[PDB]
């Protein structure tokens, strides 16, 4: 047996290998309680971590402990993975050997101080890295294509070929479900709705989780959402007020397709992937116009796969095949992908020893993990 | 075992921890004598209190020592609680700890001499001070809800969520009992009836306990006592003449809910309740519109909870639930509180030893009492 | 010639530009008598505004129309600018082009309605609307600079390099003048000096803006105001009573740098401002460490600039200048601002004709507008 | 039963003696991938070869281990004819002779070392080698004529008579369909299209396969097609991406009559062909000017026997017969004619035994073989 | 008089030819804004060019309008030369003949398409283009030896002999410095610095500029650099942060002799050096393995030299001189090889004349330049 564990962006993820889903899920934050505690005998605690911060959140400050997959707070990640073993998964860390997932391009004293923790904190008795957007081939059944991640905190392009890394062609990317979120914040101010606490960043995630979609014409869409009001749902904060949300239902969610909107430097998504396909080869690019595939909370918007199409297939060459390979599993395609890879029995050579550890300390994880 | 006082801004309430009522219960006042005792050998007391000067109230002057949870006659309010341990309780004050109790927002000198006073005067071995209306979810039994207290001196609204205070969200409202009784007075001369004396403002304070109540609706009850006698109950003053009491039966608690009447700048009940729980947070109002506790005698007239209702109802979100939780033990909630806070086991290390008011002064008690 | 409006969230300003100073300055208060009027022939007017409800206060009730930045009431916003323009500055607006001045980040619907007035009430012939904090440039003479305004209503900080306004880096701030004094207001109440009226709240806002400053180390402060009297100054009420000021005098501006004292998320405007700059991009913070202008009555406290040197040098990297630019001129650098830009020959091509307004409504301004 | 392998310099061919065509024909590639291999569980191969190395070639470096008929690594030698045997052809060596085949004036040790693996590695029992050109008479059933072969890597013009082998006439040239792919994509860099990789230099030899043509007047032709359109064929990549091709389409091949373009100081294979005739004798000219039979899948060109007959009546005498002798079959003559001489049973006491290759090494084959 | 332009991939370079040095010297960016023109009269530029893009560039995205010597947006280029003659240069085309520069293998449309705008566009009177690389000889006063020339977009190896350009011998290689620029941002994201964008694509670039140097035993390097902080040179940001640098300040140059590095198909400039010299002849080499001249920015690494010296004399034969002859000048030696070519009176014959131009359009060139 083995434990897999997205390290999620934004929602962890952990189970054992072999199931087909992970059991723990939940926000990966930290909520510290920002207010004296008056009344005795409550036993008020220091910190809530999860869901038990989400249900508190009123009185609580919540922080993500990884930003950008940067883990950002040590002590608090570890809050969080002690949550899930001992509170939320219920499992014991020394008996079993743990499967950790990482997003590509990322700070090395990142995998290097997460080994540290991981061996001498939890005592974890064997482990291993692997890439967020990798996984969602063995998801998808596949040792082609091009994985569009998009967590929480970053959307990276990762083509594969024949199982080769083609690691000069990952483009990664800022964008991300938390940057949506903040942006929708910042353009709902437009109606008069203020939000700007975490506590309501919280609320506007929510919004943002039910009600928007991606536009499959942006100016077509403010120009009928300018004309009528056919677009414009309406949401019940948790004090019951109601809320219209206008053409900010779908330009909030444009932004992965014109960064400019937040002013980054970067390039959408349909763009970017593009680049990437140009950038990988000559040869390759036949298998991976087809067969791109997709990954990540942020992709499960409505209508994401439709503009991809269409934006792919305004860059790509004309007659040739575009297929967004979309499954509605997601928002867990990373997960299942390394409880797949972690199932394997061809995989279990490859775990890192505690011995391993002891022979050569968290640098090892350099040699040893690709 | 300890001894929990109510300190009350109108009647006194006094007892020891674990019971489920106050043993001591008495009307907050030091009465002087105003004339000449011409007989010898009745040894006539130079300051009556509590309801020795209810009963001999006609020869006297009646000065409450507290006003508006302010003491205002320290030498007074000794005598009262001089009064409480020997006279009324009839207990040692050297031999039991003494949980006072204390209005919010409430001057900081106060709560100093308040101390200096029961640990030089009284040497009470170890002493605590709290919230009036915090107790009351210790009575009500919760950890959430908005305390509305109405003693005679203040009103104030308190919220609480998780035994998290809200500090910043606390209300003060200087329409209470004490106040009603004089608009009573004042409307009452509408009538023809006198009732200026101190010695008639408490005749004046039996008549609004007795036969008033607030409207449901006041402009449709003011209609129909203009149409008819159906409210005109009738009183018999101590000297056996019979008053009957027209809309001003209604229109005096009606000052709770129109201030203004009062010329006062402040608002209601309601709207200044409604208006904390607009104040505290987003998050928590959900838990706020219901759970709205209350408290203290002035919450003890006959409609008030419907009122209430009615007008949060009017001013709290479309689809929110409301619930006006009173207890018929409103009048005894405070002490109650207290009672149960002081029995806790949890609590016992909180009391501030005479030890420490000798390494500290009075002053001790902004660090250690919350 | 044309007018400059600072439509300020406290005083108004109103003047000609090319002015070096506003015209009319007032504050934006409109007063309701709260009484009946029994003398005849007085002509008691049912709503003073400005300066004359000021000096009538006593038996009116003060509201201001504009909460940070939002009108609140829209019929008394034209009342204050009927006001304006007939009573206190004396000039026909149907002959005079008018420069208002909004707050950004500011709910789109009031600068529509702000417009709706402005042409079909007053019949502005020609009309802009520019940024508060972006004027502040103009009045310091500068085209890079991140400036701190704060008004009554909002603080807010807008980053500006070259004439580009870097939108995405402006930070929006509700701490203010306006909630200073009533924090100031909670506060005083320590001492037991009652202001809880509206009426009061006007004399807590002299109290504020005559003898508090801003602690240089606030901890030092508070034990040095613990151990000595030499910071009590002492102020004498509109009634002669002499009061006297502790550490008050300095904890309350200090809630400008840590808001958790009004229990607010947000942080103080020396974290927001270098969060403001860490925000806009990695090329301009050379230019912005330095030239931080500020802005608006609530920077005027003595000390402030100091404090922010001290705190932004210990936020700022190591060996980076910085400069807070605080002229003498704070209070109506907004409006001076506006003098100059509306004195430009080379604005006179951008105001919004009225047969604009005629071509197209209220919406119009979103298109002209920037 | 024998078996008869081309070993070409560019397609292997191999197969069944006295079969008309071969059963295995593939590149003679071997592909080393030159990337992490990051997906367990592919098994992903070290070295794939022949077609595999084809489809795979996108991930791989492809490498001819035959350079202008020498074997240049002879362990990648030995990977091609094991991928024949065993995986391509599936025949067991150790039961059939084999013919090999090799280019003339080839560097002795080559023959030696081929024959010390073919004995010793793959335990052939009987062996030979001969010349490739001298095959292609077999196969044209002829005992006279002058083969111009022309490999990928070697051309050469072997006059024979009367089976007599005018050793002395042999001219060996370097032009060759692979230094034509090279040149191809030089000047293919003229339209800016850039194949510089060697993924891409298959791309290269397939375009040059398919579109590219001998011109028959290269200056009338460089003309017209400065002038016209009309010979402006198009490609579509294995991107999809379509290109179009100029004079290019016979410039390219060109090089085979002007090697001047390549900076060769050889002379075109009309000349070194007119010029071996002049070499070889007066007596025997007069057969072959006629029957110049000719070979190699460079010969493979559209319009190649017209340029040749055009050059040679031009270079040989007046009234002096020329017939170049261009079957269809070019691209396997020279295995049609292994498989000829092979089937022979006059041929089947040639072979070097395997008994004679104990009694002396592969220096043996310098007697046996001619 | 004659005017010499360098034409850069990265810093043009133009001056009067027979001086000693360029005298216009700039970055070959054109700056787009980004943002909107908030302040009006600022007289914001539509499109920033040369150094002015770079101190505004933190507002401005940068584009290179040459890529890999290819001109990839001609209106860009048409705005840099612009710059070049009127603003930077300050001299009228229209009066000077131009010497523009290209690098070798160039597609011969851009050649065209250069003179089309320079006639037609620039009316400059009569004209020429060069190879950079053959430049470098008349800078280096030589008429034998091999150039590397690499520039920002190409690296070349141009082998010349007694003048004449042995053409099939040109060796095109894409690694450059803008390539090195992008592979030390891709492994200093290794450390967490992140600078993703253009404005910080400038910053990596001169981070290599001042601190890169190549290593001379890559391997032991690596070790030493793992063992000890002795080469962890540090740089401060234009934001005043300071960063280390660890063995990334060597292993980015290496790219330069390990392109799979970068995963290129191609090989390092010391191998491609000496696979030049092998492909030209076997007379010359003797005179080719001395005589190494070298070229261009990317040439200007420190170590580079003594890397060549040590892989050539690996590579060339045994007791074959090697001189890699490096002046300082390395950074001009093009210009200064195009001002003494220009100043010779021997080629004042050579210009392509205006008149020549209107007999024949740009076609004329590749008649007329070699
Ligand atoms: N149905 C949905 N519609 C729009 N956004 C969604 C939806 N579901 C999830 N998201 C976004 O995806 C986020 C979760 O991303 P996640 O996959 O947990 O990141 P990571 O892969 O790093 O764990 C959510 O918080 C939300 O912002
Ligand atoms: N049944 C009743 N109806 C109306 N008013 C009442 C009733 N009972 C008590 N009150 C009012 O409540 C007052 C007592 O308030 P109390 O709770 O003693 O204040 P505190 O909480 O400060 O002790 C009485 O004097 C009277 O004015
Ligand atoms: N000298 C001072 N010291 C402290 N506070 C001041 C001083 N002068 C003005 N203020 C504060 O600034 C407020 C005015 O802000 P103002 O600039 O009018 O806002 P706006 O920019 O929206 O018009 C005053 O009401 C007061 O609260
Ligand atoms: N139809 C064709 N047109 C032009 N060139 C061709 C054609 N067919 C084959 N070729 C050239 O001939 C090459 C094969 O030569 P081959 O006969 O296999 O050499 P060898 O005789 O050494 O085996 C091909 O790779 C290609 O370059
Ligand atoms: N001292 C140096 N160290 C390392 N690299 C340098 C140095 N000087 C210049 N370079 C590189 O050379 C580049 C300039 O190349 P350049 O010669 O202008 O190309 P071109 O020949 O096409 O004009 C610089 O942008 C930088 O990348
Ligand atoms: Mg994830
Ligand atoms: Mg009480
Ligand atoms: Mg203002
Ligand atoms: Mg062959
Ligand atoms: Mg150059």
């Amino acid at each position: 047996a083995a434990l897999v564990i997205d390290n999620g962006s934004g929602m962890c993820k952990a189970g054992f290998a072999g199931d087909d889903a992970p059991r723990a899920v939940f926000p990966s934050i930290v909520g510290r309680p920002r207010h004296q505690g008056i009344m005795v005998g409550m036993g008020q605690k220091d910190s809530y971590v999860g869901d038990e911060a989400q249900s508190k959140r009123g009185i609580l400050t919540l922080r993500y402990p990884i930003e950008h997959g940067i883990v950002t707070n040590w002590d608090d990640m570890e809050k969080i993975w002690h949550h899930t073993f001992y509170n939320e998964l219920r499992v014991a860390p020394e008996e079993h050997p743990v499967l950790l997932t990482e997003a590509p391009m990322n700070p090395k004293s990142n995998r290097e101080k997460m080994t540290q923790i991981m061996f001498e904190t939890f005592n974890v008795p064997a482990f291993y890295v692997s890439i967020q957007a990798v996984l969602s081939l063995y998801s998808s059944g596949r040792t082609t294509g091009i994985v569009l991640d998009s967590g929480d905190g970053v959307t990276h392009v990762v083509p594969i070929y024949e199982g080769f890394s083609l690691p000069h062609a990952i483009l990664r990317i800022d964008l991300a479900g938390r940057d949506l979120t903040d942006y929708l914040m910042k353009i709902l101010s437009e109606r008069g709705y203020s939000f700007s606490t975490t506590a309501e960043r919280e609320i506007v995630r929510d919004i943002k989780e039910k009600l928007c979609y991606v536009a499959l014409d942006f100016e077509q869409e403010m120009q009928t959402a300018a004309q009528s009001s056919s677009i414009e749902k309406s949401y019940e904060l948790p004090d019951g007020q109601v809320i219209t949300i206008g053409n900010e239902r779908f330009r909030a969610p444009e932004a992965l397709f014109h960064p400019s909107v937040l002013g980054l430097e970067s390039a959408g998504i349909d763009q970017t992937t593009y680049n990437s396909i140009m950038k990988c080869d000559v040869d390759v690019r036949k298998e991976l116009y087809g067969n791109i595939v997709m990954s990540g909370g942020t992709t499960m918007f409505p209508g994401i796969a439709e503009r991809m199409q269409k934006e792919i297939t305004a860059l790509a060459p004309s007659s040739m095949k575009v297929k967004i390979i979309a499954p509605p599993e997601r928002k867990y395609s990373v997960w299942i992908g390394g409880s797949i890879l972690a199932s394997l029995t061809t995989f279990q050579q490859m775990w890192i020893s505690k011995q391993e550890y002891d022979e050569s300390g968290p640098s090892i994880v350099h040699h040893k993990c690709f």
